């Protein structure tokens, strides 16, 4: 199983979402020694936002006739999509930032949801892929049945976006109160 | 009554959310010649993302003791927050990108939600908003249909509903949403309706 790990926290050593994700990846590597891991940093690296140029090229009515300039505008997107195609398991580590994800992760999603590549018209085009979302939160009760579940626009939105392109087998492991981390940690070891 | 307009679409003349928002601002201008209008571009301008240095600065236990480097890391945030404090009405124009907002608008939000400035907390964490007496108008454009209340795809909409939650957290709980749908394809009717709604809001604000 080939893995694509997308880290969304701008923090490095201090990132809990990053740490917990690495705990899973390490535990998984031991259980599957032949596994490959590709890491795509979107937290500590400023992934470019969608531009009007991107929109013109991505939604170009006839893709084959794109100019070299248009292809250049889509070069990063193609690289990012390719990493996704080449993977079997998608691991996303992300904090909750203002009831959603950090802007860098939104930028990544906006690059890999591509007409005619990951979706068409609406139907998904990705198949046989699973996702694991490892998230960290300062507050409490954003999970299923929580007092503040309706305010959660982070992982539940990722489900929607990922589901739209065909990734419908998604698991979310969440730590709150920043004991919950230990539960998350142990949970992740079992999954690996 | 002072207005802050935040445009989130990367498109210019062809941005429908920008166009509709400008219809409101112009109509408002006609009814209030003395009113001040400030524009903050987050769509055609790449707003910096929250970094680790920003987190270290914004959550510093003794904010008075921040080094000049730390203050530099917060200089943009301080400017963005200030524009908001100076405003009575906030106008956000935004597309729906992949069931949420463009990353640039998310970045703007992440800059203006600030500990001890736009929100605070005490330990008993019990959060408190610090903005008062302000209102917001969200003008949005969508390619598909049914993302509004009662719509078939309502549960998929993580854009304007999410903006409501984030804005409410810092104290802006009076929020109006004007949406146009079917841009991908009727749309002329949706736009005309949104226009009439905005012209009415402008005349009465
Ligand atoms: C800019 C910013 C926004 C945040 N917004 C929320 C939030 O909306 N809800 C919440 O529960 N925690 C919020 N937090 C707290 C973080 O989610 C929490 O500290 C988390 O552990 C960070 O994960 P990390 O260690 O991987 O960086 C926020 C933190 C920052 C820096
Ligand atoms: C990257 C991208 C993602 C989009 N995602 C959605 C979507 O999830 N749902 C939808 O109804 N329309 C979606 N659209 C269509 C836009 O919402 C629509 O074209 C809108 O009018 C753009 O706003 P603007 O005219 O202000 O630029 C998307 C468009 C782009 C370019
Ligand atoms: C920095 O910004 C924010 C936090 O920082 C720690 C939070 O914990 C939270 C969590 C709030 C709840 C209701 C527990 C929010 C919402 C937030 O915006």
């Amino acid at each position: 199983s080939r893995i694509l790990a997308v880290h969304a926290s701008p923090r490095g050593e201090r990132s809990q979402s990053r740490r917990l994700a690495e705990v899973f990846l390490a535990a998984y590597r031991e259980a599957h020694p032949q596994a490959r891991v590709a890491r795509r940093e979107v937290g500590r690296v400023p992934l470019p936002a969608v531009t009007e140029a991107f929109v013109a090229a991505a939604f170009h009515p006839q893709p084959e006739q794109r100019s070299l300039a248009m292809q250049a505008d889509l070069a990063l997107s193609d690289q990012l999509v390719g990493e996704l195609f080449d993977s079997d398991l998608l691991v996303i580590s992300t904090p909750m930032y203002n009831f959603s994800v950090p802007s860098g992760l939104k930028a990544w999603i906006d690059q890999i949801v591509r007409l005619g590549v990951t979706f068409d018209f609406y139907r998904p085009l990705l198949r046989g892929k699973r996702a694991l979302i490892v998230t960290s939160r300062g507050g409490h009760g954003f999970g299923p049945g929580g007092e503040n579940q309706a305010m959660n626009h982070a992982d539940p939105w990722l489900r929607t976006a990922l589901g739209f392109i065909g990734i419908d087998e998604v698991t979310v492991v969440a730590a709150e109160g920043e004991d919950s981390c230990d539960e998350a940690e142990q949970r992740l070891l079992a999954l690996a």
